């Protein structure tokens, strides 16, 4: 038996406040005419009566949309403010019109009209607001010590964060920027990159600051995509404030625009510069001018360096053939890496400082080439977009292994005259160090590759789906370089005790590189590595027996070494499996714009004079007119955007409802005539 | 009103009796019941503190 | 320049017929009377005239649903042929009655009025025609070899299945069942039995089948969601034609009817007979009234057979305990199987024919027991569904391999008298055969517990799941089993050259189970063999080195084997992850109304009074009524079904249309009032 009564009693208005609010929301011409009158004179109504439910009289005429009432309750002194807020949210053009010609609220005090306006999206209500001369307060930068700020915060964070959130809201509209900015690409741009940005700061608002830059870039793309003529595109993508504007969107990691059919179109074209037809001709054919163009590297760049202005030496220039000869280059430089270690160029093994040899005297101009074109690269350019690219790291890690080899080389052939046979050298002599470094840095620049697949059509969005679950990779390698660390800690704390001698041990060796693996769990260094080794199954399972019979010891050891195995596979693997398989899951829907994106940056890393030679021989020694054309093509783009957008916002429900309010009034009128 | 729900572990007569004689509707019936108690606007009309009822 | 003209030019009308089509389609009492009359008298117009969209004057006149019109038209002479059907797939009530009262088509001509009723599902207009004394013809059984089928298929196969599926699709329709049957449950039942054996037959039109019998599966579900109190429930149950009904639906497989939480509720208390609120209490105390039951199993046996009928001799016959008595009788089986592989009980082990020990002369009633009743339920209950199990393949299994072992035993006890060590045994001595297929019974009898995972709320899903996974195990076997004959072929077809003598090998030993792995390719078996130990890393890579300086047939073998276990491992092995992963994923859905099919169908198992005894035990030595009230309970049950139905069927699209109906007529009737 719940007793069930309204604990928050609200207190209800007299019978004759009802009257007059039933004939308000009824519509009646005479009735709430007469029934204000009898308030004026008798005091019988209170003319600010509200319905416990948030309804005043001049909401409940607002959402009859009746302009008569409306009138006639601003002509009688009705309380206005915050009503002109639900007639904006209502999208109703002529109640908003009339109220610009002059408690309780659902709307937060921070909220003005024209901010109101450019939430709901209505064209024609924010541009009748902003000739009103309306103003939008501007959001402060993301980091600030300052007073009005910091104190804001303080005293009222939510309110704080609700207005911020807010005027971001209101400035992203793509109304809002077709109608007050005159740039509504750049302005797009970059607004999308403080959301971008912001998103991050405010990490609990993050999904709506995600959702405000995605309408952005959005709205970017969608006013590019109106473009009649390869001449506005052209106009659009070379607007310098060669392809400025290009670089610009690329700069602030504009995917969708960059990734657009027509920008994709005019790159393909400026990058087939001496092809026309390239995708036109037969894979046999291509791959056969390709195979020419490439073997012929020698060429083409003597040739542009004896004359740069001939018909041959503007032949590099163009972009697909500088691609062409520099990928010839690197394949040429990893085949004499490979070469490097063949038995034909490589005699009297046992010298302790050897002079180079006719393949590493060949492989010098390239690493000096690469060193040289990597030095430029910090300068020309700039320093800070340097260290901007993750590939470049790579880079340095080979220079610096080069620059290591070669020093290592010089110092091992000027202080060790003679020949000595390579058992009996130290275990850090130069030499043996020299030929570490250049075979780690084989490894990276023969992995340097995998950079070349985003130019091809089928190797790109696989690259970047790599990327993709390499990210999550560096995410499961700290927790089983936890569970490495724990059971190693363990395993050696307890088979420290057994340790043995490497000449006890047979063939004098000690370690699990034997062929009889021996102290596997005896230091920390090895029970680490056979911790790694025993994913493989590399490790064997002797290795945890120890010479005396400690059988208890030993169980204990395989019990540990058995939890490892399961939890660093049966778990962990299968974790990691099913990590990257729902990674991939999401990054399929979108991988053909990121791969497009990626080989717009490889193309236009193309598209200039600097780094023309190869890196064997390249160590060898008016405005308004713009700005006004521009102007007439964002006019031109932005009323055909707002006449496309604003007839698909014509929607079932919203010409349902102007129907029915079409035929009331017209049955109204007609019955006002007969009666 | 509505009839409270009894608690979810009874020996009573009361329940335990119309459970065996028809147990179906015995269900139906605290199902209905809970269904009532646990809609927003009777929570925000008939509770003085919704937070904690609705928790 | 393509140029552009009709091909298929229609026989446009005369401008006289224009001019009555319009009359028609606009609407006018007088304009369409003076046509007629014209058309009567000076044979202007052509009655029967019809547009090239295939819509004659009574079709528009259906279309507008207006009866004024369609009266004149029908009392004119217009040809009413293919005309019912319109206004039955239209699904307007007063049409339908208006032509019941009395070329070009959109319907093929099997379709009669009723079939097209039924394939709309309307109720009224289903009820309004089989007043009408109207049939449908029976559709043939499905395997007919008779000449009315035959030939039928022969001149035309198309028009017989589309016939067929008409007919079908007809007699599906819930409300055709809610009004011709008598017993709508029944007939729901056969018609998705026949639906789902007949879509596995006619394989090309095998969706419509399904959904057929999906739908009268949904039927027969929704009509047992409607019962208000347990009395209804168990009168549908119990409704011979003791759960007879459940027994009925358990034989058709209608898993939604059995797994519907009311039948569970009655299955659940029929169950826990003898616990009043089994789930109240808490786990601890059900795991401990549990283990006390379980360890009491050679008590609540020997009091059944000593007073079936006392306080005690009742307490078996429960289905819980009875579950429980069986569990702990086979659980005590495997604790024995497990101590009779022990030193303690087994002692002189250089015989040739034992005496059976203590502890398999206590395992011997047991196999007496479970051979007794795999005995009794060949012929008790049926030998028909005995073999549609699938799980007393595996009971046949261990009991032939039982008698195997005992049978050899008596063997090797009479004819082998005296003592000899183990080592000079030959091959195939019968005391090693029946060792080996004890111990084979032991793996299949400790494999059988799997059974049991669906009376679990955990691990029945899993188990389901398991069933479902291994239906791909075994189509991916096939093409595993292929590459493997495959790869054995060539391989010994290469290695059998080299093939040498256990003398010559070391340690005796040829084969791939030594130290070293000898042979490995050098026989048919013995290539099997190593093929499938390389997919586990067992078999080593020297296996494929022969003796002699054979460098390219090493070769040519060792590229036979790192092929394989390319497509053996890294194709095939993902390839089955895959496949599992989207069966897991697809049947994810429906998992859990699977398990509580198998846990009824576990559960019946034990409600019947046959089986009573566990194995340790089992080898010791008026219709009329019932009818008129399950009569009464499925009319209250199909009008609470129709009228839940009937207004689930009220959409706001046809609501709409009405209303926009009632509007034009009511419009209508005003102005023909004022004029
Ligand atoms: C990423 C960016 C950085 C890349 C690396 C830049 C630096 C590169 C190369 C410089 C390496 C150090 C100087 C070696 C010569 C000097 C010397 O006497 O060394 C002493 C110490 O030698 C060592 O301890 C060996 C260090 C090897 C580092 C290999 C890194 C490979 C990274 C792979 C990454 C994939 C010799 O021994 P001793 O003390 O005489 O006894
Ligand atoms: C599934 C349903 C069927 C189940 C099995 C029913 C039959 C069970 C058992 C009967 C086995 C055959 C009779 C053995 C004794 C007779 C005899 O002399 O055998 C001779 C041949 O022996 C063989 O060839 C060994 C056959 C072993 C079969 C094992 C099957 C295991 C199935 C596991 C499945 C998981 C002895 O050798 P010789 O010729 O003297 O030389
Ligand atoms: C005593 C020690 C002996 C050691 C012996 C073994 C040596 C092993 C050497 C090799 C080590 C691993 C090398 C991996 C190379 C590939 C890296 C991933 C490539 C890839 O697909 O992802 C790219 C990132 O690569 C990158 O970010 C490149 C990372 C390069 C790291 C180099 C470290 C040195 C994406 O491309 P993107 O970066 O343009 O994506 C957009 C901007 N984020
Ligand atoms: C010289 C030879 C030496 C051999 C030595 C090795 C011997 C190995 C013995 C073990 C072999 C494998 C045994 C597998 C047992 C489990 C089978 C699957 C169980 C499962 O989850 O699925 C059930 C089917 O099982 C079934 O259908 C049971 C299949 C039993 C096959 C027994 C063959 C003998 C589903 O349950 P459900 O069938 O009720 O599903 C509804 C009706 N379909
Ligand atoms: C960190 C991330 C969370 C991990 C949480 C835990 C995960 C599960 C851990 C299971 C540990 C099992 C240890 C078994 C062991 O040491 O055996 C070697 C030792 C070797 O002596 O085994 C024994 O001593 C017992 C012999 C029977 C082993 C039965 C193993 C049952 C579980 C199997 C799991 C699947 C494989
Ligand atoms: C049946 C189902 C469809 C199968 C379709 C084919 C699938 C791919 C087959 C690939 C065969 C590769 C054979 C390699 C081989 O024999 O190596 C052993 C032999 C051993 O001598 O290797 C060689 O002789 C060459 C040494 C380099 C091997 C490079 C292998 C590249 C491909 C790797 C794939 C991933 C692992
Ligand atoms: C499988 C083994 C033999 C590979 C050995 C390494 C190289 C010989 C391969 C690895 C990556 C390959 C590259 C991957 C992608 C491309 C881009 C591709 O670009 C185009 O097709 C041009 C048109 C466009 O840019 O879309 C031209 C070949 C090239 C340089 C490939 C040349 C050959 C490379 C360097
Ligand atoms: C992990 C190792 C130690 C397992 C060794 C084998 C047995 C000791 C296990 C395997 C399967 C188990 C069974 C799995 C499922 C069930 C059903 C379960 O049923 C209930 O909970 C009763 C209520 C209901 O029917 O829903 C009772 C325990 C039982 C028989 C389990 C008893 C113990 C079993 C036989
Ligand atoms: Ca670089
Ligand atoms: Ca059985
Ligand atoms: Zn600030
Ligand atoms: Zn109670
Ligand atoms: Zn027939």
């Amino acid at each position: 038996r719940i007793p069930l009564q309204i604990v928050r009693a609200e207190t209800e208005l007299s019978a004759e406040e009802k009257a007059f609010l039933n004939a308000v929301e009824k519509g009646d011409y005479a009735t709430v005419k007469q029934a204000l009158q009898e308030a004026e004179i008798y005091y019988n109504v209170n003319i600010n009566c509200m319905d416990p439910l948030g309804r005043s009289a001049l909401l409940i005429a607002i959402e009859n949309e009746n302009l008569e009432i409306m009138e006639l309750l601003l002509n009688h002194s009705v309380y206005v403010g915050d009503a002109l807020l639900y007639a904006i949210r209502k999208e109703v053009v002529g109640a908003v019109e009339l109220l610009l010609s002059y408690q309780f609220s659902e709307f937060t005090p921070d909220i003005t009209p024209i901010m109101l306006a450019a939430h709901t999206n209505n064209y024609e209500i924010i541009k009748l607001l902003v000739q009103k001369r309306v103003t939008i307060p501007r959001p402060h930068q993301i980091r600030c010590n300052c007073v009005e700020c910091v104190s804001s915060s303080e005293v009222d964070s939510l309110r704080h964060s609700r207005s911020r959130l807010n005027i971001y809201k209101a400035l992203a509209s793509p109304s809002l920027i077709a109608l007050s900015s005159e740039d509504p690409i750049l302005t797009a741009f970059r607004l999308g990159w403080e959301l971008k940005e912001l998103s991050k700061v405010e990490n609990e608002f993050k999904a709506e600051y995600e959702e405000l830059s995605q309408q952005c870039k959005l709205f970017a793309k969608d006013l590019l995509d109106q473009a009649r003529s390869s001449r506005e595109l052209e106009i659009i993508l070379n607007h310098r404030d060669d392809l400025a504007k290009l670089k610009v969107a690329i700069k602030y990691h504009q995917k969708e625009f960059v990734a657009q059919p027509n920008c994709q179109q005019l790159l393909a074209t400026l990058w087939y510069d001496g092809f026309p037809g390239w995708r036109r001709k037969h894979w046999v054919v291509k791959l056969l001018t390709c195979m020419t163009i490439g073997f012929l590297f020698p060429m083409l760049s003597i040739a542009y360096l004896i004359s740069p202005r001939s018909n041959l030496g503007l032949f590099i220039k163009k972009p697909f053939i500088k691609f062409i000869c520099h990928t010839a280059s690197y394949l040429t430089f990893l085949f004499m890496l490979l070469l490097a270690s063949q038995h034909i160029v490589r005699t009297d093994l046992h010298v302790q400082g050897p002079p180079p040899t006719v393949v590493e005297w060949m492989i010098l101009p390239w690493v000096l080439g690469f060193i040289w074109g990597e030095i430029k690269e910090m300068w020309d350019g700039g320093f800070t977009e340097y260290i901007h690219d993750w590939w470049n790291l790579m880079d340095f890690a080979m220079n610096s292994l080069y620059l290591a080899t070669i020093s290592l080389k010089i110092v091992a052939y000027v202080k060790y005259n003679g020949s000595r046979p390579r058992e009996e050298w130290e275990m850090w002599h130069p030499t043996l160090i020299a030929e570490a470094l250049f075979a780690i840095s084989n490894i990276l620049s023969s992995l340097r590759l995998i950079s070349l697949f985003t130019a091809n059509s089928h190797l790109g969005p696989l690259q970047i789906s790599l990327g993709r679950m390499l990210l999550d990779i560096l995410k499961f390698l700290f927790i089983y370089c936890l569970v490495l660390l724990a059971f190693a800690n363990g395993l050696n704390q307890l088979y420290f005790y057994y340790e043995t001698r490497a000449i006890d041990e047979p063939n004098n060796c000690k370690g699990i590189r034997c062929e009889k693996q021996n102290n596997a769990f005896s230091t920390l260094f090895e029970t680490l590595q056979s911790l790694f080794w025993s994913v493989f199954g590399l490790l064997n399972l002797y290795v945890t027996n120890v010479k005396a019979r400690h059988e208890f010891t030993e169980f204990v050891g395989a019990t540990m070494f058995g939890t490892y195995n399961v939890i660093s596979l049966v778990v962990l693997l299968n974790m990691l499996i099913a990590m990257m398989n729902n990674s991939y899951q999401l990054i399929a829907d979108h991988a053909d714009i990121e791969w497009k994106f990626a080989r717009t940056k490889l193309w236009m890393s193309y598209f200039d004079e600097g780094g023309t030679l190869p890196p064997p021989f390249n160590i060898i020694p008016d405005s308004l007119i713009q700005n006004q054309h521009y102007q007439e093509v964002i006019r031109n783009l932005v009323k055909r955007y707002v006449a496309a957008m604003i007839r698909n916002s014509k929607t079932h429900e919203g010409l349902t409802e102007e129907n029915f309010k079409e035929l009331k009034q017209d049955i109204s009128s007609f019955r006002y005539e007969v009666l």
